[PDB]
């Protein structure tokens, strides 16, 4: 079992070249099974999930192949249950479900796996496919749909928000007969990159990025080139590791429209942040931050994805910051770690109220999951002595060479292989 060794404390700062999105990267992927003709997919980062997913689709029969740049050709998929062990082991699996309906009149798939943060059911991703026309059955873990010929465009009101739901709906509703009226859909960024992505292939969508996307059915998808987004939680990680650093920090390829939320609290929290097309720097002027209050909601608000960081920075404030998680019901995971490390905080129902110290100490700690992984390796960087992440496979699953980029802001870290 891999874990992270890291010495500290150490201040963070310099410069750090952000990564193509997680959560932009996957949902595309999937959407390649709609491709009848081949696509590139280009500032794919190198993940754990995206190579999961490539395997999975080349064992769907899909030609896959990548490098700097991700191949898909889709043409002769022809198995459509989506094997076990690749299923399990993320919540991007759970999109090629509807694809695999939507083009083939038939998908399988088990229940999705990924961080443990809550029950994380797939009804909403159900409920639209069956809205769409497909019938759908629940056995032995697996959920199976079919449909006898195309789906057919609904009006469909979601009754909770869900990014995944979303995106699953939309996708499936590119080759359906007819009009898709979702409404309360997700706003997230990478609903709109997956949309622009289906665009490119020649699908008709409009209304990404607000409550209310339409898609317009066409008989079938060909191929194109598109570089996906840039991650916005890697790039609230490091900027969030510069403020509790006291330190400055500029991010490369980066999108700054994708953060008000986060950048907002940043400068509540005393942060000096600046902007420009493709970059954001954050200068605390060598002070430490001050606590901030947040509640986690869907885009554009305060994304949950950055919970478990802010919630590390709140430690090492100045004073008393409260977050209140709204959208997972398992994701304070972190909060014992971190108390392990020297943090004083206290779990309130869905809310932690942290009260800021001025400094950590090394401990043996946990990852429970992936961004509780990173809050911990940065924990370590600012903490006195050693601290030691165990479990760090974690945050492979979302963060690309993140050792090598701690390291260039100055963290003395080190991946060791086996206790
Ligand atoms: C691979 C990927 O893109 N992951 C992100 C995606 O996950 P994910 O797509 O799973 O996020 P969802 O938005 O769907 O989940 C949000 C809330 O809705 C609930 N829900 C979801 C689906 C459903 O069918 N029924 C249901 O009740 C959830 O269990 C949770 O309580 O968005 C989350 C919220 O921004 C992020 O934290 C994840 O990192």
């Amino acid at each position: 079992m891999d874990k992270f060794r890291v010495q500290g404390p150490t201040k963070l700062q310099g410069e750090v070249t952000i990564s193509g999105a997680k959560n932009a990267a996957l949902p595309i992927l999937f959407a390649a099974l709609l491709a009848e003709e081949p696509v590139e997919i280009q500032n794919v980062p190198k993940l754990k999930d995206v190579d999961t997913s490539m395997k999975l689709l080349s064992q769907l029969g899909a030609k896959v192949e990548r490098x700097g740049s991700v191949h898909i050709d889709a043409r002769d998929v022809n198995v459509f249950c989506a094997p076990y062990d690749l299923v399990k082991t993320m919540r991007a699996s759970i999109w090629a479900l509807g694809p695999l309906v939507a083009r083939f009149g038939q998908g399988q798939v088990s229940l999705p796996g990924g961080c443990t943060i809550g029950a994380r059911p797939v009804d909403l991703h159900i409920s639209g496919l069956e809205q769409l026309g497909a019938t759908i059955k629940l056995e032995e873990g697996y959920v199976k749909a079919s449909v006898d010929g195309r789906l057919k465009g609904a009006h469909i009101v979601m009754d909770k928000v869900s990014v995944g739901a979303t995106v699953t709906i939309m996708c499936a509703a590119t080759l359906a007969e007819g009009t898709t009226i979702i409404e309360n859909a997700a706003r997230e960024p990478e609903i709109v990159d997956t949309a622009n992505f289906l665009i490119t292939l020649g699908a008709k969508i409009s209304g990404q990025g607000t409550d209310r996307i339409v898609i317009e059915g066409v008989e079938r998808l060909g191929g194109g080139v598109y570089r996906v987004l840039p991650d916005r939680i890697e790039t609230g990680t490091f900027l969030v590791a510069a403020a509790i650093s006291r330190g400055k920090i500029i991010c490369r390829n980066a999108q700054p429209d994708t953060l008000d939320a986060v950048l907002a609290k940043l400068r509540d929290a005393g942060a000096d942040i600046e902007v420009g097309e493709d970059w954001i720097s954050l200068d605390m002027h060598g002070k430490r931050p001050k606590a901030v209050n947040v509640r986690t909601a869907p885009h554009p608000a305060f994304p949950t994805d950055m919970q478990a960081q802010f919630t590390l920075l709140n430690l090492v404030a100045e004073g008393t910051g409260f977050i209140t998680e709204t959208v997972f019901e398992n994701r304070f995971m972190h909060v014992p770690e971190l108390s392990r490390m020297g943090a004083h905080a206290e779990i309130e129902s869905n809310t932690v109220i942290c009260h800021g110290v001025e400094k950590l100490s090394g401990a043996q700690v946990m990852a429970t999951d992936l961004r509780a992984s990173a809050s911990l390796v940065l924990a370590g960087c600012i903490a006195e002595g050693t601290t030691v992440v165990d479990r760090i496979y974690h945050i492979d699953r979302g963060y690309e060479r993140i050792e090598d980029k701690l390291r260039a802001l100055g963290a003395n870290i080190e991946r060791v292989k086996g206790e």
